[PDB]
């Protein structure tokens, strides 16, 4: 596999995942100023902006490491937020809608 088409695919896939986050709940890091206890609960924060930085830093060289950071966005939000919140339900929705984006993207990567 060649690096350039793979990274193009990851860029497109990240854009598609961001489209599913219609409230932009996951676009940027959880603001530690407004959630002071966040790092008490979440060992590795993640968000789509950090994922973009990691992608461009060549930190994602296989689909699993891209998907692992996506799964961190979801799992961190399920962990931190109570089930009766918009935040929790948004992570459930992103897991469902984003999973479908990821499966098709991984098949494209496997054809490379
Ligand atoms: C992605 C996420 O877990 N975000 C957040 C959870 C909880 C809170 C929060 C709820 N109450 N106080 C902070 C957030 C506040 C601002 C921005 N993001 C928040």
């Amino acid at each position: 596999m060649q690096l350039t088409p793979f990274l193009i695919l990851l860029r497109k896939t990240l854009e598609q995942l961001q489209e599913k986050d219609t409230g932009n709940i996951f676009s940027e890091p959880v603001p530690l100023s407004e959630v002071p206890d966040y790092l008490d609960h979440i060992k590795k924060p993640m968000d789509f902006f950090t994922m973009k930085q990691n992608l461009e830093a060549y930190r994602y060289l296989n689909f699993d490491d891209f998907e692992e950071d996506f799964n961190l966005i979801v799992s961190n939000c399920l962990k931190y937020n109570a089930k009766d919140t918009i935040f929790y339900r948004a992570a459930v929705r992103l897991r469902e809608q984003g999973g479908a984006v990821l499966r098709q993207a991984r098949r494209q990567a496997e054809k490379m």
